[PDB]
């Protein structure tokens, strides 16, 4: 019931209480481990609500306060009255930065408190979400010093009124399925992009082509928008030794803004809250670049470098990957746009793993997410041992919209 | 119940019904996934069970399931557990339980070769000298001159539980560690308390940086011995880089056999507490983890000095860069030499297909991601983007505890 975390590296061992509070399941039995799987009314919110509002009061030291008593008769009343209830300001920003705090998934956590919240619940329209959308994407990019950064649609209520963001981040490539059999642009985004040809778009039909806005406002059918082409910064891609490496045309976006999840907040559901932070190094230098499913570009950059490419046991890719990644963090601090190596970024994950054991009694961490994809045992969470577990306000997957809608 | 794994990478979907066979616990709940905590005297009444579940597993395999010598066979381990309380596995028995104990070790990405093993029977062993001549053949054996060959030595099983047959050992070939007054370690860092315990037996500590450790064997519940094995069948590899001039002259080397020895064999609920085993190196064992964990040899520092990387932001990427440099050496190494070894790309790989003949000729294969992807460039390896489930089936290799924390000294 109380559970111990070692460090193998350093043999710190942390205790870990804060388990059990946890609430929702984990897709594990005692009789399997998923732990590597990517995807594992009335009566029911109101238990919702109080256990949130309990950890909130009890958050500004006013657990059992005539406030806190109040509040909870208060939404009880509105639940009962209306079956559904409004947060508070407050609440809505402690939920936010809960649900970060939260991801067990997200290794940048130590940022969590500092989450600005924008309110858009009174928004009603498709204009009106791209006009909340500029604005965040404007204000979380600040000019390359970035700053992280939610926005917060009007929550689901009787589930035909949806809000959704169809993309899944701001700022994403276009794919384009080829005539000839290969594909053009980012592969992981080939459907959507045929979604927005289908819907209307015009499609430039190159590599690097920003994705328009696919926004649903309500439950209604979703629209088009160019976010204005002067809010998109991006980094051209050069290598501070390798003189060829600019003449391989990579470029990459400096804001990382994830669209596509729901937050949960006190049982409530906000189906459309993009948020941004900046990026680790690796999420563009091995993912985008290098997945074999993505832009994949490991044999072509291995032959700029001459590498011996006959045999796996050169190590070639593990070459030629290092200097895609070391490209990557050198032209976004060129360009001083915020961007984090992996070993500071670890390092500062294991540092807020003790303040949160230290702090709360735990820290909810998804070893397979936080263990960046190259260079696993040099960084210190690889050596970290890590319980995963679920705790509310937190930030879920939902399915695509498209599978969803009823047109 | 049918469970879906998916490869992201490729959109392979395989269904895993062998997780219906397992029987022992995982660590996990509902509520908290321990997949990442490193480690997560039986009655005659848990006895037959156990033995009736593995002889319907090994009487399945050769297709002679309800036969008349399945039956007596049962029949026979049953009569001499309620009178013996125990009993003796026949040699075909041992055999296939050694190997799917290797089949079924969710953490090994080595496993496409499980049917390959040479199973030493060193049941009729009684003393720490006989231990000793076992594990020399098992090594000279094993070893093949650099041509490797997989093999386990199975030593006497646990009876009482206080004459445990246990190799001290961690390997069988393992470095010395040495901690210095000034609290540097010379050697490896890992062995410091082993050694510590060979030196207070009696042990003459040659106190250098690649001292290989002699053997500390205990049978039958006594006080363990020491024994050097012979230095001629001690395979090692000097390391040099095919560009790196310099690199020889970080005085470098490892051995070629990696043969742990410390692990519990568990078949048809018998306790093997020595059944030292040994394959052959993937290279990154040696190359990422061997020389460049922080708490090991610790190499990185010194490597990146000698080939003038930026050191002084982490952001150049100067560790990911000696690390490569490192792995590639390690490999040159072990081919120049004639010593086998397999990259993480190959392994990785192979691993792949193995999973996949498994999930069609078995209806599963459990594995710990965890430990399957390799400790450095994890996503180009196949593995990082393939889904696994895991589970704990028997036969099966198990942890134990120290023997030093546990033996009751004779004196
Ligand atoms: C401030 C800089 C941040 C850094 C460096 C960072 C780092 C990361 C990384 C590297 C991942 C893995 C994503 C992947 O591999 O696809 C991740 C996951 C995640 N982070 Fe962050 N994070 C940051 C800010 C945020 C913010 C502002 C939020 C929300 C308010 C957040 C919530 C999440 C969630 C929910 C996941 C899991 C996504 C999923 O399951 O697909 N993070 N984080
Ligand atoms: C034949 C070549 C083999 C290769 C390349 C190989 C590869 C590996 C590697 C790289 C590991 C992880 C080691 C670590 O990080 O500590 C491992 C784990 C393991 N392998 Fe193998 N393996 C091989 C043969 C064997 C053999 C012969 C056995 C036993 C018969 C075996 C049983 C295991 C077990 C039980 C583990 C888990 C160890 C633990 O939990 O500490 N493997 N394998
Ligand atoms: N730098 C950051 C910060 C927050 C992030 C939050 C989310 C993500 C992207 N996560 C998507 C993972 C994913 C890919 C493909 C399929 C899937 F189910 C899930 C990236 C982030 N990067
Ligand atoms: N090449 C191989 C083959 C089989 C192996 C089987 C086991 C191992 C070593 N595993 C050590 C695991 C370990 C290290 C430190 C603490 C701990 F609890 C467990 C290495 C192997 N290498
Ligand atoms: C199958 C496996 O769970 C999958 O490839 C995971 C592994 N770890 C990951 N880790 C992060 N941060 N992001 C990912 O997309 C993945 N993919
Ligand atoms: C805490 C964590 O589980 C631990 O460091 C593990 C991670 N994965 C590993 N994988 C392998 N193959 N070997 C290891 O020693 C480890 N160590
Ligand atoms: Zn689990």
């Amino acid at each position: 019931r109380f559970l111990k975390v070692k460090n193998w590296e350093t043999d710190v061992v942390l205790t870990d209480t804060l388990h059990l509070k946890s609430t929702l399941e984990t897709g594990c039995t005692e009789h399997i481990c998923m732990g590597s799987i990517m995807l594992p009314t009335k009566d029911q919110l109101f238990p919702l609500a109080k256990e949130f509002l309990d950890q909130y009061y009890s958050s500004i030291k006013r657990f059992g306060s005539k406030a806190h008593m109040d509040r909870l008769e208060e939404v009880n009343k509105e639940i009962e009255s209306t079956s559904t209830y409004q947060l508070k300001d407050t609440e809505l920003i402690y939920g936010a930065k809960h649900a970060w705090r939260n991801a067990s998934r997200c290794v940048g956590r130590i940022q969590w408190s500092k989450l600005q919240v924008f309110d858009a619940r009174d928004c009603t329209t498709a204009h009106g979400m791209f006009n909340y959308i500029c604005n965040h994407v404007k204000y979380a990019t600040n000019k390359g010093n970035l700053r992280s950064a939610i926005t917060i649609f009007p929550q689901r209520t009787d589930g035909k009124h949806d809000f959704r963001v169809w993309n899944s981040q701001l700022i994403r490539y276009a794919g384009y399925k080829q005539p000839d059999g290969s594909t053009l642009g980012d592969p992981a985004n080939v459907q959507f992009t045929e979604i927005c040809i289908q819907q209307g778009w015009k499609a430039p039909r190159g590599r690097f082509d920003v994705l328009p806005l696919l926004l649903q406002a309500n439950g209604n059918d979703p629209e088009l928008f160019q976010i204005p082409p002067e809010l998109v910064l991006e980094v051209p891609i050069r290598h501070p030794k390798f003189d060829w490496f600019k003449d391989l045309g990579l470029k990459w976006y400096g804001l990382p803004a994830v669209s596509n999840m729901l937050l949960e907040i006190g049982g409530l559901e906000f189906s459309a809250c993009p948020f941004s932070g900046w990026y680790m190094g690796t999420e563009i230098g091995v993912r985008d670049y290098c997945d074999n499913s993505r832009y994949n570009i490991l044999e072509e950059v291995a032959k700029k470098m001459d590498l011996d490419m006959r045999k796996t046991s050169s190590l070639w890719k593990d070459q030629a990957l290092v200097e895609i990644n070391i490209a990557v963090l050198y032209s976004f601090q060129s360009d001083k746009v915020t961007i984090v190596d992996h070993h500071s970024a670890t390092e500062s994950f294991i540092k807020h793993m003790e303040n949160e054991y230290r702090c709360r009694g735990g820290c909810p961490a998804d070893w397979v997410w936080i263990v960046p994809p190259m260079s696993g045992s040099i960084t210190p969470v690889f050596h970290q041992e890590m319980l995963n577990y679920r705790l509310t306000p937190s930030f879920e997957y939902q399915p695509d919209p498209w599978n969803t809608h009823v047109w």
